[PDB]
């Protein structure tokens, strides 16, 4: 059971099943992967697809022809195995031209540099058949509170985005863009830190239509807050146009764990919203195998995240389907907060006394919520304990 | 040095000096404070105003009579002393009937009740001369996956907020409501958890214009986030309409500390942002004196809330108006980050080759931000040690 | 299945299930219990037993025949039920006068009082039968730095213990004490705020054999600690003496969630350690019902604390009794640590050249450690997914 | 003012202003530093002494005629300057090797290894003239339950540390270890996570008095907990033996700011505690200048350290030496802390009724513990705002 087919969607990046061990305390444990060798191990797995940022398929620095030709051979490993590229990236935090930043670096001619950068990868990921673009601002923040205006780093935030938006446009283009929070590291503070905060930006750009988040579950877990409810937002305002599915214990470093490890009833919850809100968009992963494991142990990560998803799954499915569940479900009145406070309007609500003036307001207090019953029920599902 | 008067606009809830001392682990401490004495003792201290609940000033339950003798009472104590009354707000958490939420309990009824509770007070609050109505949705949110369907819930949200607006522009007043975010506690994640969260949020509301938010320092670093860089981004938006003054010691429960106690640099650059901003409304005092205090240690607290504002301001000040602050601020490129990135606009960007071709990577790598000498003279200032 | 019985072990704090739902923002949402109706219907959900604060089960303040009447009626239902109470505690933290502390007040006549209330109830806990006594230093601490002097504080706190060690000794009672860390709440930081703090405490009392600790779930994980780690270490110390489950849900307020909510795959591993070693003390919950709860939410929340340890305890038995998991722990070389790194000796050690002129260092570092399988086998069988 | 000398007893790390800037996302910022040029630069800003890794010093791998040519020009620089090295400690956390540890590695060879690494480097610290050799156990720890029996790597841990004591003790050196705690990072827990775990740890050493604690600022913060108050736990338990000092910005990664960065007011009482008691070891910073610092960055960096604990220093004195100061002090009752409780003995308290039958609860609770008026005194004599 659980074996996972390309229909399910499961993507990877490259940087991913690619990474080589380099921690901020000590040196890489495994060699370098050629994408050629990741894809092919991948559609093996399972997955229908894989990421990538621009410095992950070409060295950076490289020519023009070495670049056709990096292409070229990863473009024929996705031609023999089937393999998709829904989602593409910049690399705009590893080289140290990015130590204040990309797009909101002090330094004006960087900031062009960042965009220039970008846009010729828009190019590639567009060739490449890719339909959407994230953007994950890791360098864009400070240590220290006189370092960054964030008011003006914001303008320049928006004015980039502002650009790349002009520019897609003016191609004809049919790629969205998604925004990628995190609160912390390897900045101090992070701009843009959570859903919300991108949420709020996305709002003020010039065609907000094309902009969307793409938020992931560690880097939410690392402010300390309820990734299912932000990524009910998300879906409430229209704007989950990819997600990064992982694990994280708890508010530390960004781990990256498989998924399912970490918050492993957060999972559960993340599952049945996407698959109850018909979430259509690819199930990627963005984690790192751990740097005790060889090569057996990375593909064995991979497979577990895939495995982990189809799990859940099954047991959300299970547990929404289930008439005892149905029962409690009204029990708690979950049908009642779909229900319209006030569709009657403004006077009508005015004008009742039955909301009000003849409340019974120690009646209504002394109902229970029979939530903690709903709970156990969800918890059994989970176990697969249901007698 | 350091008095303050009522031109500084510092304001305090009732809540904060009248707070009693129950915890969740202990009884009260003091006792129960008297409205007018509040108002009396602020006002002596140099207070501009104060802020209250519906609950604080007419106990819950009070009949028409009782309810004009409280505020009748109250008028005269604000008559007395001169103190304004900026900003109203409504106990929509105390109350049993409140367990599971106001605006988003899954009871309709309950809900209902939320709104024209809430309604009762705006018509006091515009009759008292206040500009802004906060609303902090405590009881909002769940200790458990299934309790609540976090979209319903926002949609039942957004129809409260809208119902207000409408209420408001119906009845020609001039107020406006601003909501201020909690991540958890008293409710194990509480909706709208962020500064982000809330921005965002108000953008789907049906008048946008009508709504800001009410960030509170100690809320924002309970989720570990950096609360000048919040402020920021609801300036930024043109959404500040209010603040919550206090401090807090890290990620754990709410502790509502004196402000400048807590993270005192943050403080600082907070101090620092409002004031080069221009912002204008009221620097209210939302904290707690420990429970530890007997009433001098309440008026000693609320004075050393206004005492550490003052101090801050003029440092904030010197550091701002310091001439080998100006010259660092360039040498960290702070003015570059204020001008445009491409003011010459999309083409002349792709087409300008000193942006990319010819772009000496190395070169722009290798010079230093020189952040550490700038944050070490706004250290020296902070603590007067400028020789 | 998972039915509970007496044989289990599992007990109950009075104050759990009779916990009224006062919060520090909202009022009570159910009426008060009485512990005899506590005590039975608790004994027909399955538990074992019960714990008391002097002041759950006798009002502060009784007189010495209301004292005898109701401890009277408490032992009737003891023994209409077959209830055992293995473990007492006193309430050093609810009335005004503990607030500044217990053993560690400021005040001196405060802290003989504290000792005075505690050696009471010694007495009582010895005639009920208790084998354990803990302490729960909820208000030993600060809010501020200049407040209580740290080294003096804990000359008072090991001044405290030393005589209650004194007293049980004199008496010949039987009874050992339990220390009981929390990092804060209700005071900003709390003495002894973690496991370690208290192991290492308890080796500077005058008769350390005395004492343990009662390490409780949420507590340790409002500090981000791994709470199996930390009763590892104290089982390996030879002091986990009796142990307090519950679930939390990272760092923020305690939450005080029944037993395997919150951090469920930390309560398999819990669960784990546990059983592999033998604990065979009391599986003592101290959980809150949540406040949305009536008491029929109440109920089914305590049975649920139960039914989940039953559920995983056969969980992690299915997963240590699994030859396939246990091939994957002789691949990890779980085997290897179990040995002794020397018992050659430190001379043998240091003449042995295949341990560093000759060890090849390259090859020991390219051997895997095949932990992300051994982490799916675990993840599987705590799911039910053996195929 | 504010000049650091040689008597302040100030000392760096190599590897922290040598740290080149490479981080979990990108390269290095700066060129490698010759020890012997830090040295010198060191010298000249006022510093004590330099610390060091084995590998820091010697390029791992090294011949031992290349170990001998890189200790001789090391020598020759401390002689030059005078420089001293207090303290090292050896590198059991970078090579791949180490992946799972060092001295808790799950294969036996591998820990064999790494204490024979760390012998040769204790004869090495001894020649140099350290007092203090610092253990930070950085890969000791896991990402997962199932690989690492805790109860097994402790009695690894305390063999290990056995092993070495009977080292120095058989040689006659007259060296003390001092083992540095983390919570977490880069393992996803690690072993004696706090000062706490590991002052538990050293009462189970076989010579408990050659072992004591390197606590660091930032490392207790990432669990959110006070650290003036664990270093008190330490010097009130004797076993204070080094200090590493630096800022951090909450529960995060280890961000290692330079010292008063980060927590300010924890800082200032850090300070006061370390004067007030006599600490008399050297004052080491473990803090990483960032990467957006060239050269001239670094150094001032390193030159705020030492200046932030000379101003707060002052501070602290001016605090403690202010008449208006000792009067709040025994306002509080500070006074009365420092007295015994019960110096009459156990049946001299259980005899006195003033303990308890006839003590007046309500006349105790009543006073103030005038915690906020000290506080506020603490807060202007740090910012240096006292008239
Ligand atoms: O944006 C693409 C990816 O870039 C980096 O690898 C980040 O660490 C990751 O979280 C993000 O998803
Ligand atoms: O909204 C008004 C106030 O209501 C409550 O007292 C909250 O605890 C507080 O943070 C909020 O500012
Ligand atoms: O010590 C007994 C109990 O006292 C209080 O109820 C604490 O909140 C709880 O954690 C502790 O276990
Ligand atoms: O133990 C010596 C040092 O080793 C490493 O550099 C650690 O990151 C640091 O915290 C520790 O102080
Ligand atoms: O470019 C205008 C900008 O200039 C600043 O005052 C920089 O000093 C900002 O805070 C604002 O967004
Ligand atoms: O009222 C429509 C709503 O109904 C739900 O499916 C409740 O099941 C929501 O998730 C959506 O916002
Ligand atoms: O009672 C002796 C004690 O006195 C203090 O100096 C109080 O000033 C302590 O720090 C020490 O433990
Ligand atoms: O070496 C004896 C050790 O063996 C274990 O059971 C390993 O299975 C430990 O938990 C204990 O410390
Ligand atoms: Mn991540
Ligand atoms: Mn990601
Ligand atoms: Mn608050
Ligand atoms: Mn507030
Ligand atoms: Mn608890
Ligand atoms: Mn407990
Ligand atoms: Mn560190
Ligand atoms: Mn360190």
């Amino acid at each position: 059971n659980y074996q996972p087919t390309p229909e399910d969607r499961f993507t990877f990046g490259l940087w991913t099943v690619g990474w080589q061990g380099r921690d901020p305390f000590g040196d890489a444990t495994r060699r370098a992967l050629d994408p050629v060798e990741s894809v092919r191990r991948l559609a093996e797995l399972g997955a229908h697809g894989v990421t990538f940022h621009d410095d992950d398929l070409i060295p950076f620095g490289s020519s023009d022809s070495e670049r056709e030709e990096h292409v070229k051979r990863f473009r024929q490993a996705l031609d023999d195995t089937g393999m998709k590229v829904p989602m593409a990236t910049t690399n705009l935090f590893t080289h140290p031209v990015f130590k204040d930043g990309g797009f909101t670096a002090n330094d004006r001619d960087v900031r062009r540099y960042a965009l220039r950068k970008t846009i010729r990868n828009i190019d590639l990921a567009v060739e490449l058949g890719a339909e959407t673009y994230v953007a994950w601002g890791g360098r864009e923040g400070a240590e220290s509170g006189g370092a960054k205006d964030v008011r003006d780093a914001l303008d320049r935030m928006k004015e980039a985005f502002d650009l790349l938006g002009e520019y897609v446009t003016s191609q004809g283009y049919d790629i969205r863009f998604a925004i990628e929070p995190k609160p912390n590291e390897p900045r101090g503070d992070i701009l843009l830190p959570t859903v919300g905060h991108a949420l709020a930006f996305i709002e003020r750009l010039e065609r907000p239509e094309l902009y969307g988040v793409n938020p992931e579950v560690g880097h939410e877990q690392m402010a300390g807050l309820n990734f299912p409810h932000g990524i009910a937002q998300a879906l409430w305002a229209g704007k989950l146009f990819h997600i990064d599915l992982n694990g994280q214990n708890g508010i530390k470093y960004d781990q990256d764990l498989r998924f399912g490890a970490g918050d492993l009833r957060a999972a559960f919850w993340l599952v049945d919203l996407l698959e109850s809100a018909g979430y259509s968009g690819p199930r990627h992963f963005d984690f790192k195998p751990p740097r005790t494991e060889d090569f057996d142990g990375v593909w064995a990560s991979a497979a577990g995240c895939m495995r982990n998803y189809l799990i859940l799954k099954e047991r959300a499915a299970a547990f929404r389907a289930d008439p005892e569940v149905q029962e409690a479900l009204r029990a708690s009145r979950l049908d009642e907060l779909a229900r319209p406070t006030a569709a009657d309007g403004l006077q009508a609500l005015l004008d009742d006394r039955s909301a009000f003036e003849e409340f019974d307001v120690d009646a209504a207090a002394a109902r229970g919520m029979a939530f903690e019953r709903l709970d156990q029920l969800a918890m059994d599902h989970l176990l697969g304990a249901r007698g």
